[PDB]
DNA sequence: CATCTG
DNA sequence: CAGATG
């Protein structure tokens, strides 16, 4: 947890150039089992024959251990961070967007910059360009403050089409969090569930309204159940408009709401420990489900949730207020 | 995983 | 349809 950092950083740049500048995903693949092992030891590893010893620990790396302990830094984590190309791939990439794949075409094209972006904007797709558009407000993380006003607004109009809608704001927001990326919306609908065949209206019609009233303002995905857009909170009396942001709505089965809005609120580590627990307890847990383990050595059957409450119970566990799901 | 591009 | 993105 630091007695390894350095290692297991390094081995991050490196895994990470892999699979970003080349495509090297086996190569990259190795650095990440790598790092990760060398993670969990105990130790100080002090030298790269003592990591050797590790699963995951071959040749090269441990040679680069080695180069590393001996000497501050590593020549090819050197060459990396110079390399204009690498870098540029690092860039483009932070487009929302933009992916490597993509990073590399543009690249090979000579387009390098943001500058280059908006001068070839018709290279760009739609997303692409939206994302290029937002670029610095895409960065800007969400203060608390804002989410309120914002939760305060998609809830009265999700509210205002159906009385029976049921929308929650999951994520880091619903964590307590003082800042958050993205919003996240779960949605669901008693006419809506597992079996029940779709309805797409009821994604859309929400969608409508939100944008009817100016509080979305782009779509970045619509589908029928997974909406990914850009929205804002109205600008005031001129002076302060607010950063365009980023947000996400999905439509979900009433009958794994609870699975779904708790698992989304993560975080990912309180997610696991009451996976892990639920385990024990005698059960199993994903994203829209809960399921009592057989013995033959798995097995299904989806438990009946009317909340987060049901959920924990089943695990015969204590209800965690949402900021307590900390880890 | 669900959505988009091409 | 494979392949990319978030
Ligand atoms: N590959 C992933 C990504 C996320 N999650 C969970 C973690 C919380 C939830 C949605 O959260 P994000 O917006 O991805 O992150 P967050 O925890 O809300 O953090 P923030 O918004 O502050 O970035 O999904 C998961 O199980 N597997
Ligand atoms: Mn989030
Ligand atoms: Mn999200
Ligand atoms: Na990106
Ligand atoms: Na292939």
């Amino acid at each position: 947890e630091t007695l390894n950092g350095g290692i297991t950083d390094m081995l991050t740049e490196l895994a990470n150039f892999e699979k970003n500048v080349s495509q090297a995903i086996h190569k990259y693949n190795a650095y990440r089992k790598a790092a990760s092992v060398i993670a969990k030891y105990p130790h100080k590893i002090k030298s790269g024959a003592e990591a050797k010893k590790l699963p995951g620990v071959g040749t090269k790396i441990a040679e680069k251990i080695d180069e590393f302990l001996a000497t501050g830094k590593l020549r090819k984590l050197e060459k990396i961070r110079q390399d204009d190309t690498s870098s540029s791939i690092n860039f483009l990439t932070r487009v929302s967007g933009i992916g490597p794949s993509a990073a590399r075409k543009f690249v090979d094209e000579g387009i390098k910059t943001l500058e280059d972006l908006r001068k070839n904007e018709d290279k760009l797709n739609h997303h692409q360009r939206i994302g290029l558009k937002y670029f610095g407000d895409f960065e800007k993380r969400i203060p608390r403050e804002e989410m309120l006003q914002m939760q305060d607004i998609v809830l009265n109009e999700v509210k205002k089409v159906d009385s029976e809608y049921i929308a929650t704001v999951c994520g880091s927001f619903r964590r307590g969090a003082e800042s958050s990326g993205d919003m996240d919306v779960l949605l669901t609908h008693p006419s809506f569930t597992s079996e029940s065949t779709k309805q797409p209206k009821l994604l859309h019609q929400v969608v409508e309204q939100l944008q009817k009233v100016h509080f979305i303002t782009d779509t970045l995905s619509k589908g029928e159940t997974k909406f990914m857009g850009v929205c804002q909170l109205p600008s005031k009396n001129d002076e302060k408009e607010y950063p365009h942001r980023r947000i996400d709505i999905r439509l979900i089965p009433k009958d794994q709401y609870y699975c779904g809005v708790l698992y989304f609120t993560g975080s990912d580590i309180f997610n696991k420990n009451m996976r892990a627990h639920a385990l024990e307890k005698g059960f199993t847990i994903n994203e829209y489900t809960i399921r009592p383990l057989g013995v033959t050595g798995v097995a299904g059957e989806p438990l009946p949730v009317d909340s987060e409450k049901d959920i924990f119970d089943y695990i015969q566990w204590k209800y965690r207020e949402p900021k307590d799901r900390s880890e």
